[PDB]
DNA sequence: GAGGCCGCCTGC
DNA sequence: GCAGGTGGCCTC
C-alpha cells in the first residue's frame, strides 16, 4: 500500500534515504507539498513541504516536513487571505503515515514591474483575496510579527537530497548564538589567551570596547551613602488641607528608578581556563578588561555629568575579569588626541562611539594623563511626508541622512507655513490628500496652485502619521465605525502607499494605535501592506530612550518593498524609567515584541529636564518677547547639540502663555520640591494681581471614605461626597486658591495627581501636549522654579527640536506645532535603521 | 476668546 | 485600588 520507488541513496546508521515514494494511487518526490490532519478533527489541515524521505530501523517510513503557517495563525488573524500561507522556521520529522494528501502550493513572486502594479481601491486592499490555490509570498517571524522576503539559503553538494531551509537556518541561529574563541595568542601556565572571539555575530578583538551590565564590576571609589528621603513629615493639615491626598510616594516623571547605563570596558585579555591535560576549556570564555569611568562615576558624583559630553569617558588602570557571555555589545573607545577628525565629527560619525582625554586615579582622586599603552555617500531618498505638521519626522529623517522631503501634505496652514520655512525647495500641499490622490489618478500634473504633483517613481520613501478620529476606541467594530475607518486618513495613507509603491514606508501614531478596535486597525493596516506585497512589521517605541527628557510612547509600522531589506527597530540609546518602557503589544491574546534587546541598560545616561532647559533665561508668566538673549553659553551636551555649531546671538520663542491672575497665584503657591502639585496648595486668602481676592476653600460635607483632618475638620466639599446624594449647586465655591473641582471629584480620578505639578530637574517631561494647561488631563506643565507654564522653546527642547527650527503663528499655534510633532531624535533613530537597510541592499 | 469641569477603559 | 491614556464642551 505504501512503499519506496527505487533504490537507496544513503544508508546512515539506522535510516535509509530514498528519493521518491508511492502511497496508494499517488507518488511523492522531494519538493512536493503535503497536508497532515491534526489530532483535533476540527482544526484546519496542517500544510508542509516534504524535504527528505527515509526508512527507520525500528519505527518505519519517515519524512521531513517544513511547516507552512496559515495566514490566520499570524498577527493578521481572520483578516488574512484565507488561502495565503507564510514561510516559517518550523519543521520536524514525521511518519509517512500521517500524510493525508498532496496539495498544490505556489509561490506568488512579485513581478519585475511590481512598483507599477498599484492602484487598487481600498475595498480590494482591505478585503480582496487572490482567488486561486494555496499560495505563499512572505516568510513570517512570529515573535516579532515580521513579514519579510523568503530567505535565499542555497543547498550543498552533499546535503541537497535532504535539504531543509528551516533546519539550515536554525543551525545558523544556534551556531551564531554560541560564543566561540578564535586565533590563539599565547599559552600561559593557568590560561590560554586568544586574539578574537565571536558572540551573536559580533567579533571582539583585543583592545575593542565592550558594553557590560552595571552589575559586571564596581569602581575603586566608594559609592558614598546618599541621604535617603525620610518619611512624609507631618504637615499643618489645616494650612494644607489637601496634602493628605498625597499618601502615595510615587512621583510622576522621577528618574530615581531609572537603571544605570552600561559599564564600558576595554579588552585587555581574552582567555580560557586550561584543562588538566593542557587543552583550553573553550566553553568557559573569560575576558579581562580595563575600567572606564563615566564622569558621574568619579569622586565627583552625578553633577559631573551635567556639562560633560554624553560619550566622554576617563581611562583607568583598574581591571576586572568577567564572563564573555556577559558582554552586551561592541563599542569603540578612542583617545581623542590621536583622532583623524575632531571629536564632534567622530561622535556624529557612527554608533557606540566614546572618547577619553584624561585618566582617573581613584586613590588620588585626580585627573592625570593616560599612559602610553592607552593609545593605539548614498543619494537621499525622495520622500513624501503626509500629515507632516511642522516637520519633526522629516527633520529627524534628514538628520539621519536618508531623505530629501520633496513633497509634504499638511492641511493645517500654520504648520504648513512652518514646514515651508524649514524646508525651502519642498512642495507643501495644503489640500485634502484624497483630493490630491484623485487628481494624480485622473492624470493631472499640477494642483490648483500650480504645484507639480508627485507621480509614480518620484516617491522613493513615504512617511506620515494619520489621525484616527471616529474610531479611536478599544471596543469592537460595527458597521458605522468600520465605514468611518475605510473612509479614513489611515486608509488614505495606505492608498498612497499602494499607488506610489515607495522603497520604504513609515506610519507613526499614538501607542494605542496597536490596540484600537481590538487591535483591528493594526491588523487591517498590516493586511493591506501584505496585500500590496510589502514586507512589514510593527512595534512600540519610547521617545525618551532615544535622547529626549520626555515619556512619549508611539506606535510604528514599517514597510519595505520587495527586493529591499526590512528595517529593524532601533536599539535604545539612553536608559529610561522602566515604568515608561513597556513596549510589548497583545493582539488576540498573543504577545508580540520588537527586535529590541536592550531591556535592562543602555550606552548613555538618561536626558533630564536639567539637560533640556537649564540654560534658558528666566521669564515671567505671559512672556511675549519673541527674540531674547541666551545670557550664556550652552551648559549641557544636549543644549550644545540643540544650539548647534554656528553661534546663535538670538534665542527665539522662549514665550509662555499669559495665565489668569488666579492661575498665576496658584502656580506661585506650588512648592518647588519634586512631586509638588495642587495638593500642596495652602488654604489661604490671597489678593490677586488684578486686585480681586482668592478665598479659602471651606469643607462643608463629611467624607466617610476620606475621614477628617487632624483638627477634626471635614474633607468633603459637596453633597455628592455621600453615597447616593447628588451635587447640590449651593455647595459649589468659586475663586478658591485650591480649585474646587479637584477635591470635588478627586476620589475617582487618582486625586488628580500632577495637576498644577512642577517638573523636576532630575526628572523628565510628561508627554508634550499641544496646549499646556495646569488643570487639564496632563497638568504637570509648571516650571521647576519659575511661576509659569513651560515655554514654547522649553516644549521644543523636550521634543528634541534644534533651537534654529522655525515655528509659525501665535503662541498657541507654536505650542500645537511642537506637540503634534514626532521627536526628531526618535525619527533619526528610525532613519538610521532605514539607512542600514539602504546600505545593505543586495 | 479662555477657564471650569470632568467619564470611560485598560494593564497591573 | 492605582496609574496611564485620551480633550472637549459648556458657559461666560
Ligand atoms: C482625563 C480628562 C478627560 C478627558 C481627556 N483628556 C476626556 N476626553 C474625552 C472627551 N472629552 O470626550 C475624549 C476626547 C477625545 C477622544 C477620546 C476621549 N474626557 C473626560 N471626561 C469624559 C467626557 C466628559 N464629558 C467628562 C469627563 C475627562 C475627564 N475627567
Ligand atoms: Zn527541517
Ligand atoms: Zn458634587
Amino acid at each position: 500500500r505504501i512503499s519506496w520507488v527505487g533504490e537507496a541513496v544513503k544508508t546512515d546508521g539506522k535510516k535509509s534515504y530514498y528519493k521518491k515514494v508511492c502511497i496508494d494511487a499517488e507518488t511523492l518526490e522531494v519538493g512536493d507539498c503535503v497536508s497532515v490532519i491534526p489530532d483535533d478533527s476540527s482544526k484546519p489541515l496542517y500544510l508542509a513541504r516534504v524535504t527528505a524521505l527515509w526508512e527507520d530501523s525500528s519505527n518505519g517510513q519517515m519524512f521531513h516536513a517544513h511547516w507552512f503557517c496559515a495566514g490566520t495563525d499570524t498577527v493578521l488573524g481572520a483578516t488574512s487571505d484565507p488561502l495565503e500561507l507564510f514561510l516559517v522556521d518550523e519543521c520536524e520529522d514525521m511518519q509517512l503515515s500521517y500524510i493525508h494528501s498532496k496539495v498544490k502550493v505556489i509561490y506568488k513572486a512579485p513581478s519585475e514591474n511590481w512598483a507599477m502594479e498599484g492602484g487598487m481601491d481600498p475595498e480590494s486592499l482591505l478585503e480582496g483575496d487572490d482567488g486561486k490555490t494555496y499560495f505563499y509570498q512572505l516568510w513570517y517571524d512570529q515573535d516579532y510579527a515580521r513579514f519579510e522576503s523568503p530567505p535565499k539559503t542555497q543547498p550543498t553538494e552533499d546535503n541537497k537530497f535532504k535539504f531543509c531551509v528551516s533546519c539550515a537556518r536554525l543551525a545558523e541561529m544556534r551556531q551564531k548564538e554560541i560564543p566561540r574563541v578564535l586565533e590563539q595568542l599565547e599559552d600561559l601556565d593557568s590560561r590560554v589567551l586568544y586574539y578574537s572571539a565571536t558572540k551573536n555575530g559580533i567579533l571582539y578583538r583585543v583592545g575593542d570596547g565592550v558594553y557590560l551590565p552595571p552589575e559586571a564590576f564596581t569602581f575603586n571609589i566608594k559609592l558614598s551613602s546618599p541621604v535617603k528621603r525620610p518619611r512624609k513629615e507631618p504637615v499643618d493639615e489645616d494650612l494644607y488641607p489637601e496634602h493628605y491626598r498625597k499618601y502615595s510616594d510615587y512621583i510622576k516623571g522621577s528618574n530615581l528608578d531609572a537603571p544605570e547605563p552600561y559599564r564600558i570596558g576595554r579588552i585587555k585579555e581574552i582567555f580560557c581556563p586550561k584543562k588538566s591535560n593542557g587543552r583550553p576549556n573553550e566553553t568557559d570564555i573569560k575576558i579581562r578588561v580595563n575600567k572606564f569611568y563615566r564622569p558621574e562615576n568619579t569622586h565627583k558624583s552625578t553633577p559631573a555629568s551635567y556639562h560633560a559630553d554624553i560619550n566622554l569617558l576617563y581611562w583607568s588602570d583598574e581591571e576586572a575579569v568577567v564572563d564573555f557571555k556577559a558582554v552586551q555589545g561592541r563599542c569603540t573607545v578612542e583617545y581623542g588626541e590621536d583622532l583623524p577628525e575632531c571629536v564632534q565629527v567622530y561622535s556624529m560619525g557612527g554608533p557606540n562611539r566614546f572618547y577619553f582625554l584624561e585618566a582617573y586615579n581613584a586613590k588620588s582622586k585626580s585627573f592625570e594623563d593616560p599612559p602610553n599603552h592607552a593609545r593605539s555617500k548614498l543619494p537621499k531618498l525622495r520622500t513624501l511626508d503626509v500629515f507632516s505638521g511642522c516637520g519633526g519626522l522629516s527633520e529627524g529623517f534628514h538628520q539621519a541622512g536618508i531623505s530629501d522631503t520633496l513633497w509634504a501634505i499638511e492641511m493645517w496652514d500654520p504648520a504648513a507655513q512652518a514646514f515651508r520655512l524649514n524646508n525651502p525647495g519642498s512642495t507643501v500641499f495644503t489640500e485634502d490628500c484624497n483630493i490630491l490622490l484623485k487628481l494624480v489618478m485622473a492624470g493631472e500634473t499640477t494642483n490648483s496652485r500650480g504645484q507639480r504633483l508627485p507621480q509614480k517613481g518620484d516617491v522613493e520613501m513615504l512617511c506620515g502619521g494619520p489621525p484616527c478620529q471616529g474610531f479611536s476606541g478599544m471596543n469592537r467594530f460595527n458597521s458605522r465605525t468600520y465605514s468611518k475607518f475605510k473612509n479614513s486618513l489611515v486608509v488614505s495613507f495606505l492608498s498612497y502607499c499602494d499607488y506610489y509603491r515607495p522603497r520604504f514606508f513609515l506610519l507613526e501614531n499614538v501607542r494605542n494605535f496597536v490596540s484600537f478596535k481590538r487591535s483591528m486597525v493594526l491588523k487591517l493596516t498590516l493586511r493591506c501592506l501584505v496585500r500590496m506585497g510589502y514586507q512589514c512589521t510593527f512595534g512600540v517605541l519610547q521617545a525618551g530612550q532615544y535622547g529626549v527628557a520626555q515619556t512619549r510612547r508611539r506606535a510604528i509600522i514599517l514597510a519595505a518593498a520587495p527586493g529591499e531589506k526590512l528595517p529593524l527597530f532601533p536599539e535604545p540609546l539612553h536608559v529610561f524609567a522602566p515604568r515608561a518602557c513597556q513596549l510589548s503589544v497583545v493582539v488576540d491574546d498573543k504577545k508580540f515584541v520588537s527586535n529590541i534587546t536592550r531591556l535592562s541598560s543602555g550606552p548613555f545616561r538618561t536626558i533630564t529636564v536639567r539637560d533640556t532647559m537649564s540654560d534658558l533665561p528666566e521669564v515671567r508668566n505671559g512672556a511675549s518677547a519673541l527674540e531674547i538673549s541666551y545670557n550664556g553659553e550652552p551648559q549641557s551636551w544636549f543644549q550644545r547639540q540643540l544650539r548647534g555649531a554656528q553661534y546663535q546671538p538670538i534665542l527665539r520663542d522662549h514665550i509662555c502663555k499669559d495665565m489668569s491672575a488666579l492661575v498665576a497665584a496658584r502656580m506661585r503657591h506650588i512648592p518647588l520640591a519634586p512631586g509638588s502639585d495642587w495638593r500642596d496648595l495652602p488654604n489661604i486668602e490671597v489678593r490677586l494681581s488684578d486686585g480681586t481676592m482668592a478665598r479659602k476653600l471651606r469643607y462643608t460635607h463629611h467624607d466617610r471614605k476620606n475621614g477628617r483632618s487632624s483638627s477634626g475638620a471635614l474633607r468633603g466639599v459637596c453633597s455628592c461626597v455621600e453615597a447616593g446624594k447628588a451635587c447640590d449647586p449651593a455647595a459649589r465655591q468659586f475663586n478658591t486658591l485650591i480649585p474646587w473641582c479637584l477635591p470635588h471629584t478627586g476620589n475617582r480620578h487618582n486625586h488628580w495627581a500632577g495637576l498644577y505639578g512642577r517638573l523636576e530637574w532630575d526628572g523628565f517631561f510628561s508627554t508634550t501636549v499641544t496646549n499646556p494647561e495646569p488643570m487639564g488631563k496632563q497638568g504637570r506643565v509648571l516650571h521647576p522654579e519659575q511661576h509659569r507654564v513651560v515655554s514654547v522653546r522649553e516644549c521644543a527642547r523636550s521634543q528634541g527640536f534644534p533651537d534654529t527650527y522655525r515655528l509659525f503663528g501665535n503662541i498657541l499655534d507654536k505650542h500645537r506645532q511642537v506637540g503634534n510633532a514626532v521627536p526628531p531624535p526618535l525619527a533619526k533613530a528610525i532613519g538610521l535603521e532605514i539607512k542600514l537597510c539602504m546600505l545593505a541592499k543586495a
